[PDB]
């Protein structure tokens, strides 16, 4: 089905353009590294509490991510309502554990997890989980 | 504006356009664009919006994200869009503006009569975005 074509675009990449909504209602755009879980139909991203994107999502959790197909022109967009963890606050906390799981999915096994844990707390990192509620776009064969 | 970010815009010709849908969510798409570095504006053509996208006709705030050629760098141009009426006849002012846009991006088209017809069939609008703010992550020496 059309949905499978769009989800194939998302599964075939690890970078996308995240659109959050500013205080005044206009879109704010940035790029993000992500992991796609096909079982739960989730996109997971690590974001830092001080950043504009995170501040925007705390106010209005609606998020979209556009992903390019392997031709660099066809694309898919996932829409959903973001679920954010609290910022990492102690090296052993549940947010840090979720960020360790994400790192393993995106980057593999870290050489010094204690360093990683410290860094997550220092950077006040947050795990953004976006359940995909809707997909649209122009996948390969349609451009 | 940061010249490093303007250079990103100058050196590419596609990006991610974001407009505002009725319910407040951004609508995203990959588009081709022209950048005028003197006037500091970006031009794209879109089919006349319908359904939730139509809100662009009452709230023309828009942004475009453009990738650099390095790992992660990017530039975003933000402004308030100016729209033509949609193309309705193959020789109307909108189509003439769209022909100039084509020339600006891609040079001389090999069959302008085919192009004119396609603009009318797609109800094509020329969106002009004078740049009000530029942000992002500038690339370094490479």
């Amino acid at each position: 089905v059309f949905d499978d074509k769009l989800l194939a675009v998302i599964s075939g990449n690890s970078i996308g353009v995240l659109a959050t909504i500013k205080h005044d209602g206009r879109p704010q755009l940035s790029n993000v590294q992500y992991h796609f879980d096909p079982r739960k139909l989730l996109i997971q991203v690590s974001i830092a509490e001080p950043r504009a994107k995170t501040r925007n999502l705390r106010r209005d959790p609606r998020a979209s991510i556009l992903v390019d197909a392997d031709d660099g022109w066809s694309y898919a967009v996932a829409e959903g309502t973001a679920q954010l963890t609290p910022p990492a606050a102690a090296p052993d906390d549940d947010t840090v554990e979720a960020l360790i799981a994400l790192y393993r999915n995106i980057a593999g096994e870290h050489s010094d997890w204690d360093d990683y844990r410290q860094a997550m707390v220092t950077d006040r990192r947050v795990l953004l989980t976006l359940p995909i509620s809707h997909v649209y776009g122009l996948p390969p064969g349609m451009r």
